[PDB]
């Protein structure tokens, strides 16, 4: 019912207070689809950095992981519940930055140049809309004091400028910024599943979120084990796509076509 | 299948050389749905400014269409089908960075903010995506010189600055001068259809562009006017979708649902 007669309105403004609030609008349509005794078996891995730009950008991360690791006290003590979501609370607002000046400078430059993408920008959305979507969902399982709030917008500020001007001067070293901070990040995942498995984290958020549960399509009964085993699980499509991408640089490769979107 | 063992290999550089490039990847899935006999009845609409705001964005929309239509010679002379392509090419450009920077400050603002969005980044998002694929379209049917090409480069530099910095300081402005734009934009192409069917234009390219065809899920035998109608509804619902995004800004309804989700 989006026709002729719905197009010639002024507009819809009168009908924003009769709209359900529905978390499955939250998103697009385009939802990981994971089943759980498959990505069960996920698995921590390291590409090799082949010249001077990924050794740069792994030391970055390497940099910034032991730097972020310290003063945020996240080795020090045992491991929570409250450090652990705090901890994926602050890194997905990072992570949800790459994937949308990536995308939106791929679509400028497409554009301005008049030429096709090949599939690349969309996925590169949809990755940044994941990245969020793990966002919606830590914000809900615990909510951050002015501290780390305040610090997160100083953060924003930071790291969306310096991916902007690095994704001008060398796509290839963001593509391979990302897919190391996500060999990072299936590491944390992997840590705070083991945890799980053996105990020394007893999880009490285990009700999933709603935002959750239907994102990922997880039954009624999915435990907070399998929150983040999803979540893992699109950290390392994350993983592979950047690194691929960060390859096709690499290899001149930029304008070819998009390889996810086929094996899709 | 997408799994673990796949999940778990370090790169697909080795398959990139076999993939093909099908036309239907060049966009995602979320594909406009016309139907050309509803859609030949879109018409033209004119929202009434408000205030200062409003009047702005208007002012700036009729003289930005006043100078392009003498700088461009489009008003002189017979229409043709080249100066046609040539003016949507260019404006199709423009066209497409509006949703995405919007898109982009609003997915930053619920990144930041840790708020719920509510559905306005992905319609955004779209909308930027489909003025993309009108500009692929087109560049189908001419391919332009260096002058122009210039011309298209600078005019983003401009433009990404303006809307950028005009979208953080008002969205609402932002908003509504482009349901203006594409208030516009509907008028320009009821026009080219007006002078088809009267016989003052004709459109000698009906080999309608595979992109197209499998983008508005066209038939083999859709002409340019058919061309032209779904591209037309398009800029019919972004000159909607426009107005009223701004419209619930300027009611302070910036942090609402998106109606358009829920249609
Ligand atoms: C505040 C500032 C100026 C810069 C921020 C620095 C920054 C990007 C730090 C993160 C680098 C890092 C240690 C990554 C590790 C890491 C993740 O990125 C991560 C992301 C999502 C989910 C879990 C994660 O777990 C991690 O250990
Ligand atoms: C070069 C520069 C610094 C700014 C460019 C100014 C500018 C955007 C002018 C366009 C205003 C205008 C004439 C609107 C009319 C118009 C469209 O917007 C339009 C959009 C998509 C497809 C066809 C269109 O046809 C139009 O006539
Ligand atoms: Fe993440
Ligand atoms: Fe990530
Ligand atoms: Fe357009
Ligand atoms: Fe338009
Ligand atoms: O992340």
């Amino acid at each position: 019912v989006w026709g002729h007669t719905q197009l010639n309105r002024l507009s819809f403004l009168e009908t924003v207070p009769v709209v359900p609030l529905r978390v499955s609008d939250e998103s697009s349509e385009d939802r990981p689809t994971w089943s759980l005794p498959d990505i069960e078996n996920v698995a921590i891995t390291h590409k090799k950095p082949n010249g001077l730009v990924d050794t740069l950008a792994y030391r970055s991360v390497r940099t910034c992981r032991w730097l972020f690791d310290t003063f945020s006290l996240y080795r020090f003590g045992s491991i929570t519940e409250s450090k652990v979501i705090s901890r994926c609370l602050f890194l997905e607002t990072v992570a949800g930055v790459p994937g949308m000046v990536g995308g939106m400078l791929r679509h400028l430059s497409s554009l301005r140049y008049m030429t096709r993408d090949k599939g690349w920008i969309n996925t590169l959305l949809v990755e940044a809309e994941n990245e969020r979507m793990h966002l919606m969902t830590f914000i809900e399982l615990r909510q951050p004091g002015l501290p780390l709030r305040v610090s997160i917008i100083i953060t924003q500020a930071i790291m969306y400028l310096f991916l902007l001007v690095a994704y001008v001067i060398s796509p290839r070293f963001v593509h391979r910024f990302v897919g190391y901070l996500e060999e990072e990040a299936v590491i944390t995942y992997t840590g705070v599943m083991r945890a799980i498995d053996e105990g020394r984290l007893r999880p009490t958020k285990n009700d999933v979120p709603e935002v959750a549960r239907v994102y990922w399509n997880l039954s009624k009964n999915a435990t907070f084990r399998d929150l983040i085993n999803v979540i893992r699980a699109d950290e390392a499509e994350h993983r592979v796509v950047n690194h691929t991408f960060a390859d096709m640089h690499e290899k001149r490769l930029q304008n070819s076509v998009n390889p996810f979107v086929v094996l899709k």
